[PDB]
């Protein structure tokens, strides 16, 4: 058992960096969309646009492996879906449509006035800030 | 077929006022600790302190259903742990947080400081905002004055 512990160990560790081309495909779809903030639905459907023998559960397990091993980050921005964004590694803003899933980054920094107010009001030294907005987007208001 | 669906409807209604006791157990733990932001694991522990004939799956499934219903909100903090944040009742926008990147204090902000800004994004990007999630990161008030006793 004591060495069976070991056998299993090296099984698991192998399973973590040894990448099947099934896993490798989920990674391809991540690298091919860095700015984009992809859901499990998303990464799935795009893996099928090259290798559709894949299986959704495979795609999920792979993502869930990456996020453990701090290569991607699960995030919930509050649209009620966990999104897997890579960490190639003020942070920008997001508008996330709670229907058509349309993301839009805001390049500007609209906080300013708020950032300062906080500081005064709480005696807090701001360094970084991450804002996400929820609302069915321009195009869905017309379709 | 539509008969079978109605049957299924009656099925679930039973299961539900069958299952509410373990629902109430979990909703307690949340309410008792609104200042904390509990991970599912956390809840689980606190619920066997009263109702340990519970099992973990029924707690999670409750937690998820409750964030389905906006009653609570799932939140990572950079610590790679999904945590269930209770929304103050009747609120229209989720609270803000100040996180400390050191000591790790978390301050819910009950006011809504993004009003003028909501109005700007709604304008500039022809968007219809229905909620938001704002978080700041920064060494907090007391960590300014306890690393002025450590240099
Ligand atoms: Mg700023
Ligand atoms: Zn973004
Ligand atoms: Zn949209
Ligand atoms: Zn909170
Ligand atoms: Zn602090």
């Amino acid at each position: 058992m004591e060495e069976r512990i070991e056998r299993i160990k090296k099984q698991l560790h192998a399973a973590s960096y040894k990448l099947t081309p099934q896993r490798e495909a989920t990674v391809r779809v991540l690298l091919e969309n860095e700015e984009d903030h992809l859901s499990a639905e998303d990464v799935y459907l795009l893996v099928k646009e090259k290798s559709p023998e894949i299986g959704l559960a495979t795609v999920y397990r792979t993502l869930e492996l990456l996020s453990e091993l701090k290569v991607v980050d699960k995030i919930n921005f509050g649209d009620g879906v966990s999104r897997y964004d890579l960490r190639q590694e003020r942070f920008h803003h997001h508008l996330i449509c709670t229907q058509c899933g349309a993301v839009q980054e805001i390049q500007e920094d609209l906080l300013g006035e708020v950032e300062r107010k906080v500081e005064h009001d709480w005696s807090f030294k701001v360094k970084d800030h991450r804002l996400t907005f929820h609302g069915i987007c321009k195009n869905c208001q017309e379709n």
